[PDB]
């Protein structure tokens, strides 16, 4: 499969996937209906600006080796596969105050304003992702998006273009 998301061009090259339709819980403990893929599949995600090699489990990222213009650029590509990983964390890192889901879908169905939502302001987002103690040519990425060579974004690492 060839598709696109968040102005990136995904293609599969390992793995199979089965959809399930399934209820997710936010931070907000908002009820979100998603169509959850399942299965071990591995993409190429290629963007304008960015590229990415993305690994990744049902409902879990194993791994994203990303290259990119800039850390913008990389953020995003960075974003789009956390919110694209369906994860838990993801999902619960959607709170606060009008941080809500328009249950109706009409606009954007619920994985585009996951992205939309995690557009705005990725700072939850990165810090609710989790981090690991951590290869010369690929470094790590904190979520304040500095190059650590010590720490990383579970599963994130920044590669040179
Ligand atoms: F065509 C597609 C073919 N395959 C996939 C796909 C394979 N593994 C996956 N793991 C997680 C997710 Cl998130 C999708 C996939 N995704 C496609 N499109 C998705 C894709 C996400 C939302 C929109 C637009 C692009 C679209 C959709 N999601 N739910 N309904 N439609």
């Amino acid at each position: 499969s060839s598709f696109s998301f968040g102005g990136f061009t995904f293609k599969r090259t390992s793995g199979s996937s089965i959809k399930r339709e399934e209820e997710v819980l936010t931070g907000n403990l908002q009820t979100l209906k998603i169509r959850v893929h399942e299965g071990y599949e591995e993409f190429t995600m290629v963007g304008k600006r960015a590229t990415a090699i993305l690994r990744k489990a049902t409902r879990r990222l194993v791994q994203l080796i990303v290259s990119g213009k800039d850390e913008q650029s990389i953020a995003e590509a960075i974003i789009v596969a956390m919110v694209f990983s369906q994860e838990d964390c993801m999902i619960k890192a959607v709170r606060g105050d009008l941080n809500f889901v328009n249950r109706a879908n009409q606009r954007l169905n619920p994985m585009h304003q996951l992205l939309r939502h995690f557009q705005k302001d990725a700072k939850v987002l990165f810090q609710n992702w989790g981090i690991e103690h951590i290869v010369m040519g690929m470094v790590g990425v904190l979520p304040d998006m500095t190059p650590s060579t010590e720490m990383s974004m579970r599963g994130i690492r920044v590669s040179k273009m």
